[PDB]
């Protein structure tokens, strides 16, 4: 169980298969992918030393996404998928995009981060939207941290053009319901992969993102005074069979060379520890 209100009871499957397979991926941070660009202050033909949050290059990604129809599975909402939210994740996000009717689509899961998804606590939750504007489709990032009443069963559903045989149902609060933070932000539905950094420091819970290149940039912050222990790729309902790639890794709190070019773009990044070349190549300045 995820959060603790007994939303639905349709079309639950509680018995038990074996624990599904996850998809894996080795973390490669060569073009600069997984670092972001400093908020405070613009690079020019140069390479900089820093303390981030990082991911080990190296390690694997998780393809944490889950992809539904009508059944939803107890085992999807517990351990291994429900994971541990320390320092921070990295998240790689496909854009499935899906064509039906001379319309292409944007599909990709939401996710949330908190501690017991009580509504005693704060969550943040990350869900994509798509809305049809002119005949036009675009997206949205709709970005929250509130008092949710999250479900123990929470799924998202896509776009109803394309069919759906549940309702969405990952919190239920008809009241008012406290929140830290509230906005939408656009992104490219035209995008291959979204990329983007959650992370905790002292408190203040960080976003970064970016729908075109590698390399991320700020989204927002915002002061909590508590700990995130968890986060949740909640599994997608559709009618479309369709591809879900939600790649996690963690972050830990690190050092990186990276590499500024004459745009300002990051083009080349180091993990320092990660191997022996790239430690001694960050102690050569
Ligand atoms: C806050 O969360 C609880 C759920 O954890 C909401 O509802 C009650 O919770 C208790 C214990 O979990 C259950 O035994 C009750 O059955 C729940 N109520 C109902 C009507 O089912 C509580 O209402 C939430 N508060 C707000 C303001 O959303
Ligand atoms: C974020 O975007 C969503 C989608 O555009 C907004 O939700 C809509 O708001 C209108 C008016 O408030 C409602 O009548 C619609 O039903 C909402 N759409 C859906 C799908 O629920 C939302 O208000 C935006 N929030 C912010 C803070 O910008
Ligand atoms: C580095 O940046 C400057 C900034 O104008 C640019 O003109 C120059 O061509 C770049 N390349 C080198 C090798 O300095």
């Amino acid at each position: 169980v995820i959060g603790d209100l007994k939303c639905t009871t349709v079309s639950i499957n509680d018995v038990d298969t074996g624990v599904p397979s996850i998809s894996t991926d080795v973390v490669d941070v060569t073009n600069g992918l997984g670092t972001y660009y400093v908020l405070d202050r613009v690079y020019l033909n140069t390479t900089l030393l820093l303390n981030g949050y990082y991911p080990t290059s190296g390690s694997t990604y998780r393809n944490m996404a889950l992809k539904g129809t009508l059944l939803l599975s107890t085992l999807w909402f517990k351990p291994p998928f429900l994971s541990d939210f320390t320092a921070g994740i990295f998240a790689k996000v496909k854009n499935t995009k899906v064509v039906k009717s001379g319309v292409t689509y944007s599909e990709f899961p939401a996710i949330t981060i908190g501690s017991t998804f009580v509504n005693t606590s704060y969550s943040v939750v990350v869900q994509p939207h798509t809305t049809n504007l002119d005949n036009k489709l675009q997206g949205l990032l709709e970005i929250s941290v509130c008092q949710y009443t999250m479900c123990e069963y929470p799924n998202t559903i896509c776009h109803p053009n394309l069919g759906n045989q549940r309702v969405e149902l990952w919190h239920w609060d008809t009241g008012v319901v406290s929140c830290l933070y509230k906005r939408n932000f656009t992104y490219d539905v035209n995008a291959d992969y979204l990329y983007f950094h959650f992370y905790q420091e002292g408190g203040t819970f960080y976003a970064y993102f970016t729908d075109t290149g590698v390399v991320t940039k700020f989204l927002f912050n915002v002061y909590l005074g508590t700990v995130l222990s968890h986060y949740y790729v909640m599994p997608l309902t559709c009618n479309s069979a369709m591809t879900l790639e939600y790649w996690v890794t963690p972050l830990t709190s690190k050092q990186y060379l990276l590499a500024f070019n004459q745009d300002g773009v990051i083009f080349n990044a180091v993990d320092c520890k990660s191997d022996f070349m790239s430690e001694i190549k960050c102690k050569t300045h």
